């Protein structure tokens, strides 16, 4: 595994990202936990690949063009800020609207969100 | 698991944050990954336990009260800010300060730092 990879359990649905990474392969439930890779999922793209706005002292993701659900069983579990060495992560609830804020000096950052039913998907400005 | 608990590998060395708990033991390697639990490893506080400056527009971590050892077989990994419902990661090499600066408005916070050696520590202010 990589730093910063995402793997699911899909059975008990524990989801995990990597810290540091290592060769071993991360095992739940007796089987091999699936990398949620970003950007290959079957699902609206305009509802699910961030789009990055700039903000007085930061960075608004939004989830997506058009507005994700945020439904009690199908909402944005989280949406992460990549940028250097950092991984800002915010968690989302449903109810809440899909959308983050992070207050960061970096002129590149990579955009990431995770749909408890479409999985991973990013972006990058 | 339960979601920012942090678990190593003790063959490989992978360790990973959960980002969403269920109920399956994560293993690595043929064996359980380890809980790292805050604050339980035998080792200095005073180059262990973060410290939490408030600063202009969020919060800087130092670690520790003395500055922890930043050298290839010892140093800082990592340092997160926590608070509500965020996670921010800041990424640390050797060579580099033990200490970090997040932007993070909020009146409270948990900061955490991983050291190499020393495991898994956590303050709050
Ligand atoms: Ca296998
Ligand atoms: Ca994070
Ligand atoms: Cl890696
Ligand atoms: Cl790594
Ligand atoms: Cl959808
Ligand atoms: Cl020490
Ligand atoms: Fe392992
Ligand atoms: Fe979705
Ligand atoms: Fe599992
Ligand atoms: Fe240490």
């Amino acid at each position: 595994p990589e730093r910063l990879q995402v793997y699911k359990c899909e059975v008990c649905g524990n989801i995990v990202e990597v810290l540091n990474g290592g060769i071993g392969e991360l095992v739940c439930c007796n089987q091999d936990m699936k990398l949620m890779s970003e950007n290959t999922v079957d699902a609206a793209k305009a509802k699910h690949v961030p789009v990055i706005e700039k903000i007085d002292g930061g960075y608004k993701v939004k989830v997506g063009a058009v507005a994700h659900p945020m439904e009690e069983k199908h909402y944005i579990q989280w949406i992460e800020l990549l940028a250097d060495d950092k991984c800002y992560t915010q968690f989302l609830k449903p109810g809440q609207a899909p959308e983050a804020v992070f207050l960061i000096e970096a002129a590149k950052v990579v955009a990431r969100e995770y749909c408890n039913i479409h999985g991973h998907w990013k972006a990058e400005n």
